[PDB]
């Protein structure tokens, strides 16, 4: 295979490292790392910990990427520092079980898989070691996405580009977190030790957080997504295990992939899509309005209470044609 | 802004206050009152009770109907003889957290909020005063939904339009109810005594019970849904919180957009839709058989179980072509 | 109603009835019989016993095939040595609570059904007697699926003939098994003796088992899927009460109707598809590499914790255009 290589740097969610939408490359063999890390983690403003198990230290794992037609080569990376067996199974590559029964790695090695991306879109990857490891990683945070561009960048489906000034990847994550007899949520000094108990939970299907970016609030603050009046921004939605909902409070989906696949023209003026657990999807806004929006599941017991809600903050100037107060609260007459 | 105003007189679901599809009016003001209403109900026919918060007494709030371009111009009114805020959130609407951050309202406050319907569809309004309120105002029954159609009504997405002899809401609600010791639902003297118990059970994610307009039965035996052989129904679907799987018994979704948005053409000939929590859909079905159908989540056990089931009654001429007893139940030979 | 008459031997899921794609055949009525019956099954490797009912012996019932405009008559048998009463109800049909309201037989009972296949697509049929025993039945096994195919054979909505070499039929079965005071399943003499529990149980919405085929690792070994590279495989999923993600590991869905109706276009190139509760849809994918798929619900606790895992075994060639391990697991340098 004497293709040209290319080299990515990774950068953690929710940004996604430097692409072109649009190019004229031709194919290329696109080299990306990925070093697990198992470690435990806060994942509440409670302070309440989490035996999380990560591809490049974070939760959701990196965005990747590439174009149709490009060669994704991964070194995947296992230290000798984790305790566990891991791999990786690509939803966008096609045989060995997206990549899995290729790249099962012990403690002090690493694999190298090379796949070819045939199929556009955003899609998930995961951890996937065999048997109940398979949940039992991906819920502990071993998932993450890639996107695959067409070479002529994305479409509505009528003929016109659509192109986004920004793209953000919000990985969402069930977690599993038992509890004591009195109520708190237990701690763990081991992901091994954390098993049985959070086994036993997650049997039941009911998570005890659903977060973003790995924590309860990760997106919010400092932390919270940027726009502009008139920029249009691509947002990346995944969800390994579970089900989503997602919905920008005081927006729209302007173009929607809810199956997240780019062979599909978009649905148009969505109010709440829906991810399908195993996949990702992206919407597409134009932002019309400054000020504060919330994206969440909507769950909205979820979105308020189990942790997935992100914000964004937007600039520029308020628009009355579209939204006015009419007249403040006032006593009612 | 300078354009003729009409008032709407509301009118309390399934029901939808009346209205043009296609019209030969431009745009226009169109004036909504809505007023708070937090009361004590009776959910299910063993007499359980409820502390509902409702948007004109009613869940669902009733359906606002208005044509793309229209500007909505609501009076939220919270009389003083509710305990808690309030506000409204709609989907429909470009800023400002849906309208939720312009209409904050404590008790004995009114407010008037306007905005631009400049997407088309179905869409779910809710309250949305903050935090944790945000689910749990909602599960208290504190959603609705607006139907924003085209100036040319309905089409097919093939040149065809699509009318509607009559519509109907069905506003579904996820309740969440506790039980005491031996078993038996609770019941509470305010809104806030059932706060601690009621957000307990929420975030454990399973409700009590799962109803259409407000109550099990509500939209059977003299409160069926009715119709004709030969006519073609609208069925509004909305579920601000969680998911629901519409299927009409016996019949089909002839046209289903169940995303909620006109400006994708609909599906054909579904079985079953799936409505997300944080939406509204659509359905329409030409009825070619009379007698009862049922029309449910199917979820077979929310339906028949914990309260998810209406009725339809159609009169009209049997048809022998589409359906017959070739024999009637008999001994085996 | 003087058109030809046309028998069909059904065959146990997986596997369908031998049937035409395009055909050049007119409409006949195309005879069915299914037999009822009630039996303790053993749905897992552990031995755990279940109180099933099913049409002709299996769950999923049979998968019925038919073109558009056939007539479908149904000879439905329930046999003296069952307990209770039971019907049949057709997504595909219309009228009648889909033959329900038409169908109820005692033991020692049979009846027959005509319905004219005016919808296309892949539908649930399942058996709903009425009330509470609508879900139960239901959840016990009563369900299948039909396939109407339109007349010249399925096509991707761009007027290209998508031909499938074969399909299977792979039916989801939410089972609802209580537990005893210290954990273990329990075991019941009857159906009726397990009802109590078993209610109890659905209502709170959570499976203990989520199976292919009836048990755990029905598709699995000597029962595996199979196929060669080449071979474009349709794939039948069918859910009657509750929502699955289905997803080919290793593979995608190529052509994908999850909503189900053919008088649809295909979706392309899926990773993840939705199967929404009360519906059947279809993937056709053509495969590229041999070897062993897992084909699953990307509810990943469900698919290796609770059941919900097939097999394909896949003999041909391999592909390192499409995949290759570049470097095996090494010790990192
Ligand atoms: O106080 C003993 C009494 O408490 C229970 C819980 O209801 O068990 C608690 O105490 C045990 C002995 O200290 C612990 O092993 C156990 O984990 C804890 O729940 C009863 O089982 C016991 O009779
Ligand atoms: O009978 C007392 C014994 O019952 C328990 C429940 O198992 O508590 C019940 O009685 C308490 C005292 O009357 C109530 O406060 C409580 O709400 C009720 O559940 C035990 O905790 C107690 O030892
Ligand atoms: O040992 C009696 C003590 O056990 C409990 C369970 O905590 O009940 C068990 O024993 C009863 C009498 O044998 C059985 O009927 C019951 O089904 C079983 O759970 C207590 O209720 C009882 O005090
Ligand atoms: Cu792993
Ligand atoms: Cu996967
Ligand atoms: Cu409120
Ligand atoms: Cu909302
Ligand atoms: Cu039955
Ligand atoms: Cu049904």
């Amino acid at each position: 295979l004497k293709l040209p290589r290319q080299k990515v740097e990774l950068v953690a969610p929710p940004f996604v490292h430097a692409h072109e939408q649009a190019t004229k490359q031709g194919p290329k063999i696109v080299e990306f790392k990925l070093t697990i890390e198992e470690k435990k983690v806060v994942i509440d403003e409670k302070g309440t910990t989490f035996q999380a198990m990560t591809f490049n230290g974070s939760m959701p794992g990196p965005l990747m990427v590439v174009h149709e037609g490009d060669y994704v080569e991964t070194t995947l990376v296992n230290p000798a520092t984790n305790t566990m067996p891991h791999n990786i199974d690509f939803h966008s590559a096609t045989g060995a079980l997206g990549g899995g029964a290729l790249t099962l790695i012990n403690p002090g090695e690493q694999v190298v898989l090379r796949w070819k991306a045939t199929k556009t879109g955003v899609f998930v990857y995961h951890c996937a070691p065999g048997g109940p490891m398979i949940p039992w990683h991906v819920v502990s945070g071993m998932n993450g996405a890639v996107m695959v561009l067409p070479r002529d960048g994305l479409n509505d489906g009528k003929g016109h580009a659509l192109k986004y000034d920004k793209v953000y990847y919000v990985g969402e994550q069930d977690m599993y977190v038992p509890r004591d007899e009195k109520g708190n949520f237990k701690s763990y000094d081991s992901p091994g030790e954390a098993f049985t108990d959070t086994e036993e939970m997650m049997k039941k299907l009911i998570p005890s957080h659903v977060v973003f970016n790995g924590k309860v609030g990760a997106l919010t603050g400092k932390n919270a997504l940027t726009a502009n009046v008139g920029e249009n921004v691509l947002i990346v939605h995944s969800q390994a295990n579970r089900d989503s909902r997602p919905h920008l409070i005081g927006g729209h989906g302007d173009y929607v992939w809810e199956t997240g696949k780019f062979g599909n023209a978009p649905e148009v003026g969505l109010e709440t899509w829906f991810i399908r657990g195993g996949s990702a999807g992206a919407a597409m806004y134009k932002f019309m309005q400054p000020g504060i929006y919330a994206y969440v599941t909507h769950n909205l017991i979820e979105a308020a209470d189990l942790g997935a809600t992100a914000h964004f903050k937007v600039e520029g100037k308020w628009n009355d044609d579209l939204m006015t107060q009419v007249k403040a609260p006032a006593e009612i007459p």
